[PDB]
């Protein structure tokens, strides 16, 4: 049914495919931009700083769900 | 490296057994991963989510073995 993680918890983020959590970082982070004049974070800075800022916000909170994270960071 | 937090070597098998959550950002990866967010040229979150999951289940079907780094073209096109 729903095809994007706003009710995703943070322990299924922890233990999805590594291959998928810069994308799913990526939709955290820029779900709600619209990518103009460089306001948003890239690739390279979802995968080098928002993937491990999820990984250390999801360790201390396995329950929280991922459409409430945008915030967070 | 970074690369293995990516799906550029995830299969077709793998996307289709995935947890449909994770469907529209692998797919939006696809689609957008080295293009020209500046001037607007990119598939937004509601066709990603509408269009590119549909086309991506639909060709993932035809070939499982294929990966998700090479289909960027076909679910743009």
């Amino acid at each position: 049914e729903e095809t994007t993680p706003q009710n995703m918890t943070c322990q299924e983020f922890m233990d999805m495919n590594p291959k998928s959590m810069t994308p799913v970082a990526f939709w955290v982070v820029n779900r709600n931009t619209d990518f103009s004049g460089g306001d948003y974070v890239d690739w390279h800075e979802v995968e080098t700083v928002s993937v491990p800022k999820m990984l250390q916000e999801c360790h201390k909170n396995p329950a929280a769900k991922l459409g409430d994270l945008s915030a967070v960071i």
